[PDB]
DNA sequence: GACTAGGGAGTAATCCCCTTGGCGGTTAAAACGCGGGGGACAGCGCGTACGTGCGTTTAAGCGGTGCTAGAGCTGTCTACGACCAATTGAGCGGCCTCGGCACCGGGATTCTCCAGGG
């Protein structure tokens, strides 16, 4: 029993992103520019 | 006075409902790409409507005046508003409906495109 070595001690017990990005897309946008009144709008305004 | 009996708290075991993570399935929204066409814009011409020079006058600033009715401060009082609480009802905190809202279908109605002739 106290001669050798074997796994049957448990543990101590140790430790064991954040930056994030922004969201919207193109399609939310044109349905908002839809909303304002607007037929054709160019590729810049996103 | 010595020991006895019973029940809610102290200790403890049961249940068991409640969630932490990951992972797969599947629909919807987002992502990407092409033909073609309508919107953007150059080149230009012009005319006519202002941009500008000069004559000929009314008018704001000028220079001053003689006051005149409305504006600031001096008392002064007195009608009224910010100081306790009993109240007691105007109204809010929690629950239980059935009805208007949610939303989709059949149809009438209506809005739009084309390839031709008319």
């Amino acid at each position: 029993s106290g001669r050798g070595k074997g796994g049957k001690g448990l543990g101590k017990g140790g430790a064991k992103l954040r930056d994030n990005i922004q969201g919207i897309t193109k399609p939310a946008i044109r349905r908002l520019a839809r909303r304002g009144g607007v037929k054709r709008i160019s590729g810049l305004i996103y």
